[PDB]
């Protein structure tokens, strides 16, 4: 009795899963590639950990996240594999509940972690109060596609403090500040949308995971989590918070997955 975990997002979530590669099964929950390959962490990322380490029951991972993704290239563009295109791949391959992935409302969880790149590309050129509602509205319309397919259990991660990634720190404290203020407005509107959606539908189970506060705790007191500082980069994924200048390593991702577990109990696989 598996949980079908369909995930959507950007480089913080990518694993290199192909819809034509080996598909998930009880013996191989990630499908492809091997657990620990294809990430920006030097090992498993939060999805790998949630599926194989923090799981309370069988979780099958269909990870449609793509590197550098924004929500919709008609708003803030970046790469072909925007969130809209990930939802289109879902519609093309999995939405009709094929025998390979015979999901139902009671056992499918749809996880979305998006916004890092929308904010990173638009924080200095747009007005957060009027522009982030347009991004959030497009996210909501994509979620509504999955709802119309019969999805009822949803996990949303808010945007973590990428303002404090080396990539932004090196741009100056006033740039960190401008980015952070924009991001805070985005995350507030994300919470408002998830709350409104949950109340309006009435038959969904939703989790909004506050990755921002969790990562911020670690950035504020890194040595309490086994990190020497909050700024170093190391591609071993464990010596520093940061695997490269913009994405955190596998140690961070495991700490986050462990923090997430209790909050995901209501979703069915944890």
């Amino acid at each position: 009795n598996p949980t079908y975990f369909f995930t959507f997002g950007d480089s913080y979530s990518q694993t290199g899963f192909s819809a034509s590669g080996t598909q998930p099964s009880a013996s191989n929950p990630m499908g492809n590639p091997d657990l620990g390959i294809g990430t920006t962490t030097n090992g498993p990322n939060w999805i790998g950990y949630l599926t194989t380490t923090e799981n309370a029951s069988l979780v099958l991972s269909y990870n449609l996240a793509a590197g550098g993704a924004t929500i919709d290239n008609a708003l803030v563009p970046a790469y072909p594999g925007d969130l809209a295109s990930q939802f289109r791949l879902f519609e093309d391959v999995y939405a009709d509940k094929p025998a390979s992935a015979p999901w139902s409302a009671e056992d499918a969880v749809f996880g979305v972690w998006i916004g890092i790149n929308d904010i990173g590309n638009a924080y200095y050129s747009t007005d957060a109060e009027t522009y982030t509602p347009k991004l959030i509205s497009r996210l909501e319309s994509l979620v509504e596609e999955v709802y119309k397919n019969g999805g009822r259990k949803f996990l949303f991660l808010n945007v973590p403090p990428t303002s404090r990634s080396p990539l932004f720190l090196e741009q100056g404290e006033e740039v960190v500040k401008q980015h952070a203020e924009y991001l805070s407005v985005y995350n507030e509107n994300l919470e408002g949308m998830v709350d409104d959606f949950t109340k309006k539908k009435g038959d969904v189970t939703t989790v909004l995971y506050d990755s921002w506060s969790f990562m911020t705790k670690i950035l504020d007191d890194p040595t309490a989590y086994g990190f020497p500082d909050a700024t170093c980069i190391n591609d071993d994924g464990t010596s520093c918070i940061w695997w490269n200048n913009y994405a955190p390593g596998m140690k961070y991702h495991l700490l986050q997955a462990e923090d997430m577990k209790p909050k995901l109990r209501k979703l069915g696989g944890w």
